[PDB]
This record gives C-alpha cells, structure tokens and sequence, in this order.
C-alpha cells in the first residue's frame, strides 16, 4: 500500500535506457585484390562504452595514428599501407561486467586488380 519503502536509485548515472549487449561486425566474408584499400567497421552496442578488443588477420592490437582506431568501443580497419596481398582471418570479441560476446569472420586478400577476360 506504501510505494515508498526504500531510496530510489538515480537514473542520470550515465544512461536512461538499459539495453542488452550485442556487437556489430561483418558476418559476410569480403575479398579484395592487392592495390585496393579495404574498409570495414567494428563497433559494439547495447551497453555504454564497454572494453572490447579485436584480431586482424588473427593478430590482436593494431597500430594507432597510422590507422583509424580508438579503444573505447570504436575500431575501424583501414588497410592502404599497400601491404594487403595476404589472406588471413579476423575475429572480434567483447567484454562487459554483465556480458561477453564473440563472432568469427573470414577476410582473404588476393592480388592485382584486373579481372580475367576472354573472347
């Protein structure tokens, strides 16, 4: 009968609406020929600025300022350093005090730029 019985926890703590975790990536494999710049997006969502990391070609931690990267939920993979001719695998994981996620995708980089042709 008495709605009041305990202190009400503030909401302005950081967010207003609590959503369920869920990372965003490229489930669709992508292939590019050497000499072409590749663009992929890797962000997280459902939870405020979590602590996630990723693996390029299966390698954790990518160079800073050289490539657009910010460890705060935002990670873009831009390869134009001219070294692309190498097929590998990308795997992204995420951490959260209340959740953990994982997704595997395959990226293979061929070579050249011109497609085959015939009669």
């Amino acid at each position: 009968r008495m709605a009041h019985e305990g202190a009400l926890t503030g909401v302005t703590t950081d967010q207003k609406e609590k959503q369920k975790p869920d990372i965003v990536l490229y489930p669709e494999p992508v292939r590019v020929l050497e000499g072409e710049t590749a663009r992929f997006r890797c962000r997280v969502t459902g939870y405020p600025q979590p602590k996630v990391n990723w693996y390029l070609n299966g390698q954790l931690i990518r160079k800073s300022k050289r490539f657009r990267v910010r460890y705060d939920g935002i990670h873009y993979l831009d390869i134009v350093d001219c070294k692309s001719y190498d097929t590998g695998e990308v795997k992204v994981t995420a951490e959260n005090p209340e959740g953990v996620i994982e997704h595997k995708v395959k990226l293979e980089i061929q070579q050249l730029e011109h497609h085959h042709h015939h009669h």
